[PDB]
């Protein structure tokens, strides 16, 4: 009876297993554009993925992972509100059932059809695992998905979904540029949380850029048609792979921009 997004074992079940769940910095969160503040100290954002190496993508049963080398400083996240290098080392999205719902970061009350995170890890740590136990180990750079014209830069990662459709399946998956995935602008906000899906560290620095990407709607309903469940289990669609939005408690949300 393991953690996942159903009635039985969704986000208001985590808790039992993470009690963190219920921490002081816990993500997602609301994004009220109104009571951001301009922080007019914080430094363009530096994303530097021009040697980025991938190797793989993983249907992990919650979502899919598009996995680097991260044994080199090759695609590296610098500047914004960080202190130091931050090195790449996978990404992944959340999505919904329907266009109206999928983001875990909401801005105003809105969601987006989906969300896409950009996992780094501090360099000073020496390994994910590490950083993942410090308050400072992980940067998560968001990007929201709204339907509409297609993002020929996603194209390759959705051509390759019907080969890991179920749990536990991976694909060979190199020379994927992730820079066809950034919006023109690299405006954003920030704010100190945590990992969104268990065991919900409060381990990250979040930077969720404010324009979103579009994708097709081709584009998302591949997505809906990867499994949650392993091959030969019962079918059940990896759609809704989201935590709403939790409680602020005592953080404010800075903005790059005016
Ligand atoms: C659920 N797990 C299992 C992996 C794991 C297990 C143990 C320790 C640390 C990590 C997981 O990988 N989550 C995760 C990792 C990175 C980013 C994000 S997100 N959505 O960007 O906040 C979520
Ligand atoms: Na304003
Ligand atoms: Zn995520």
């Amino acid at each position: 009876h393991h953690w996942g997004y159903g009635k039985h074992n969704g986000p208001e079940h985590w808790h039992k297993d993470f009690p963190i769940a219920k921490g002081e910095r816990q993500s997602p969160v609301d994004i009220d554009t109104h009571t951001a503040k301009y922080d007019p100290s914080l430094k363009p954002l530096s994303v530097s993925y021009d040697q980025a190496t991938s190797l793989r993508i993983l249907n992990n049963g919650h979502a899919f992972n598009v996995e680097f080398d991260d044994s080199q400083d090759k695609a590296v996240l610098k500047g914004g509100p960080l202190d130091g290098t931050y090195r790449l080392i996978q990404f992944h999205f959340h999505w919904g059932s329907l266009d109206g719902q999928g983001s875990e970061h909401t801005v105003d009350k809105k969601k987006y059809a989906a969300e896409l995170h950009l996992v780094h890890w501090n360099t000073k740590y020496g390994d994910f695992g590490k950083a993942v136990q410090q308050p400072d180990g992980l940067a998560v750079l968001g990007i929201f998905l709204k339907v509409g014209s297609a993002k020929p830069g996603l194209q390759k990662v959705v051509d390759v979904l019907d080969s890991i459709k179920t749990k536990g399946k991976s694909a060979d998956f190199t020379n994927f540029d992730p820079r066809g995935l950034l919006p023109e602008s690299l405006d954003y906000w920030t704010y100190p949380g945590s990992l969104t899906t268990p065991p919900l560290l409060e381990c990250v620095t979040w930077i969720v850029l404010k324009e979103p990407i579009s994708v097709s709607s081709e584009q998302v309903l591949k997505f809906r048609k990867l499994n949650f469940n392993g091959e030969g289990e019962p079918e059940e669609l990896m759609v809704d792979n989201w935590r709403p939005a939790q409680p602020l408690k005592n953080r404010q949300i800075k903005a790059s921009f005016k």
